[PDB]
């Protein structure tokens, strides 16, 4: 992963001294450079991933709404059908009593 | 902010200067330091936000899975009731036809 804030800071402290040997300076600059390039790339991928997750979420919430409505319909069709025999039995007894 | 890679790079090039004046050296390092601290925080927020969304997705997934199960069970029970109505007619036929 990317440099911890304290490792980044330590590199800046090194660069503070103008008497730092040239090879140490250009090594430190390259370290900052590679780190930042990677960090930015990783951040941009995370942003792309986060956007796609937000679409997934909206879609799942809409599908969930659909199923909830679909479920309610089926439960209604079911409770209607469950009473048909009882409705028949009622009519049978009314007929028998007349 | 956060600095673009090429804006970051330009500060790295300033720090590659022999005769860089102390006050410019100091300002350039503070720019890197301030930028990195900010970037790290932004990145950590986005990481945490992403984790939150990934949990929300997993949950919506399960809730959808549950709805679809209950849907199939209500449809199954509807078919079971229709079968019962058919058996009722069959029993009635057996009694009528005597």
């Amino acid at each position: 992963g990317p440099l911890k804030p304290e490792e980044h800071e330590d590199i800046l402290n090194k660069l503070l001294d103008p008497e730092l040997a040239q090879s140490e300076r250009t090594e430190a600059l390259q370290q900052l450079r590679v780190n930042y390039g990677s960090f930015v790339s990783e951040y941009n991928d995370l942003t792309k991933s986060h956007e796609k997750l937000e679409k997934v979420r909206k879609q799942l919430e809409a599908e969930k709404m659909e199923l909830q409505s679909a479920l309610e319909e089926a439960e209604a069709s079911l409770e209607h059908e469950e009473g048909k025999i009882l409705r028949a039995q009622l009519e049978f007894n009314q007929i028998k009593a007349e």
